């Protein structure tokens, strides 16, 4: 089974300039729950702008060019980054655009928090038609002192 995991601002904007603009810690640890111990796929610009290897997850990197880290796995298409995960229940996708574009279509299940901020960006979560999926779970918070926006976390399966 193939999912999908993104934190959208409003608009469902992803990124500006290869970065995340914002810092919501309850976001990053509902990453991280739900990416601990199963293998994760990134493309190489999610690669640079996460800056290392993600500890506790298989990490997959999609790159056209050779690999220059031994510390991931390199693969050169959708196909090898699946199989590359071997047997496992679930794998993670965790973008950035280009990437989510391409599971997309071959996901089960995604993860998305949706964060209420508007922020000017150069990437785009892919339009997804809304009939296709089910919403399964969602928790709303109000800000707090650590998480300066509010947010809600959804997960849907495909009908
Ligand atoms: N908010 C979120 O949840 C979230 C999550 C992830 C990322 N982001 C943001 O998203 C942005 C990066 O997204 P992006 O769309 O620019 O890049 P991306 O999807 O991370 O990476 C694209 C690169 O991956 C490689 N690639 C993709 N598909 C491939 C394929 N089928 N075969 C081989 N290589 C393939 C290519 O690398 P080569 O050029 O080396 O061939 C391509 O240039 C950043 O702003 C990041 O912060 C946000
Ligand atoms: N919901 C969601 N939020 C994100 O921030 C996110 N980020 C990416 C890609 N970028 C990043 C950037 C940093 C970290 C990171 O530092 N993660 C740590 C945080 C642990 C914690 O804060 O408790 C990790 O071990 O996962 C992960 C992904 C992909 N999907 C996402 N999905
Ligand atoms: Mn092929
Ligand atoms: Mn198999
Ligand atoms: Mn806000």
């Amino acid at each position: 089974m193939i999912s999908l995991i993104a934190a959208l601002a409003v608009d469902r904007v992803i990124g500006m300039e290869n970065a995340m603009p914002w810092n919501l810690p309850a976001d990053l640890a509902w990453f991280k729950r739900n990416t601990l111990n199963k293998p994760v796929i990134m493309g190489r610009h999610t690669w640079e702008s996460i800056g290392r290897p993600l500890p506790g997850r298989k990490n997959i990197i999609l790159s056209s060019q050779p690999g220059t880290d031994d510390r991931v796995t390199w693969v050169k298409s959708v196909d090898e980054a699946i199989a590359a995960c071997g047997d496992v229940p679930e794998i993670m996708v965790i973008g950035g655009g280009r990437v989510y574009e391409q599971f997309l279509p071959k996901a089960q299940k995604l993860y998305l928090t949706h964060i209420d901020a508007e922020v000017e960006g150069d990437t785009h979560f892919p339009d997804y038609e809304p009939d296709d999926w089910e919403s399964v779970f969602s928790e709303f918070h109000d800000a707090d002192a650590q998480n300066s926006h509010s947010y809600c976390f959804e997960i849907l399966e495909r009908r």
